[PDB]
């Protein structure tokens, strides 16, 4: 390839004692609105370049994955009040006050036969159902199907989370999480949130967010976060790469909300081909010299590892072409 090639042109390593061992180090930001895959990247990047979930990290996770799925069933039984929504059978009425009666005494997230029995007969009413596909008008996290539907192996008492049961899991970021791996011969230093000596920027983009955050909607604020970040000075040599995330929910919801809610003025087709570029296109105009910079879009499953790993290996290809140059040897 040409990344190799470009690279051996380099004359740097010369100049040290011991050159050919030295690390050659990459400066990542991670960048994007809340939820739209940030952490999710971060864990793929355990995954694929350095250790796997141990037996022991993942059981960790399990009350994570207990209290998502708790959230997620509350949140839909929540809102069906709000909406008005009735039980496909009256009997669930009862499941639904059994919920708040065990997650109001628990210490935390936590699975019983009962619960479980209690959130599976939840989850396969036509009402609850009804409520659960009308999730653009209430905040619910997009992992609820995934553990929902997975409920009766999540409810097993030797239940130990697999490699996407944590991958699916939404923990709240505080701060700033810095994490290192090695990929290609260069040494990433990887900073999950503007910082100036920053080889490249990942942007994070939530497309299942287009219907979303209806009281600007979600995808606009991206947008603004975009723009401001794509055009600031301190990222004038910094390769930016846009992530459109979560394109396995949008595939789904495409096909069911038009993307006009999102962008008023659409009159392509609603698929997932049309829609789905004509949002690349809605963030790449935010270019502001579109003589001078570059935007690598990549349309990504960040749960996905298979497709992480194929786009970051193509993320790193950029790097070694535009932006070796400027990182230095330690
Ligand atoms: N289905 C699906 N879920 C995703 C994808 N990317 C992230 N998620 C989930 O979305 C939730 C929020 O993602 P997270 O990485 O924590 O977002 P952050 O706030 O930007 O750090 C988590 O439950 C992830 O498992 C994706 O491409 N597809």
């Amino acid at each position: 390839d040409k990344a190799a090639v470009e690279r051996s042109k380099m004359i740097d390593r010369n100049l040290r004692e011991d050159g050919e061992k030295a690390a050659r180090e990459v400066k990542l930001l991670l960048l994007g609105a809340g939820e739209s895959g940030k952490s999710t990247i971060v864990k793929q990047m355990k995954i694929i370049h350095e250790a796997g979930y141990s037996e022991e990290e993942c059981k960790q996770y399990k009350a994570v994955v207990y209290s998502n799925t708790i959230q997620s069933i509350i949140a839909i039984i929540r809102a069906m009040g709000r909406l008005k929504i009735d039980f496909g059978d009256a009997a669930r009425a009862d499941d639904a006050r059994q919920l708040f009666v065990l997650a109001g005494a628990a210490e935390e997230g936590f699975m019983t036969a009962e619960l479980a029995g209690v959130i599976k007969r939840l989850w396969k009413d036509s009402g609850v159902q009804a409520c659960f596909n009308r999730s653009r008008e209430y905040q619910l996290n997009d992992s609820a199907a995934y553990y929902l539907n997975d409920l009766d192996r999540i409810a097993q008492p030797n239940y130990i989370p697999t490699q996407q049961d944590v991958l699916r899991t939404r923990v709240k970021t505080t701060g700033i999480v810095e994490t290192h791996f090695t990929f290609k011969d260069l040494h990433f230093k990887m900073f999950d949130v503007c910082f100036e000596g920053v080889t490249a920027i990942i942007f994070c983009v939530a497309l299942s967010d287009y219907d979303l955050v209806l009281a600007m909607n979600r995808m606009h604020e991206s947008m603004k976060l975009f723009d401001s970040i794509c055009n600031n000075k301190w990222f004038t040599d910094t390769s930016i790469i846009l992530f459109l995330n979560k394109k396995d929910l949008f595939e789904e919801k495409i096909k069911k909300s038009p993307l006009t809610i999102c962008y008023p003025e659409y009159a392509g087709s609603n698929t997932y081909e049309e829609a789905a570029a004509y949002i690349q296109c809605q963030f790449e105009d935010l270019n502001k010299r579109k003589d001078t910079k570059e935007i690598y879009t990549h349309f990504t499953c960040a749960t996905d590892t298979k497709n992480v790993q194929f786009v970051f290996d193509a993320v790193t290809d950029v790097i070694i072409l535009n932006n070796l140059k400027d990182c230095g040897l330690f």
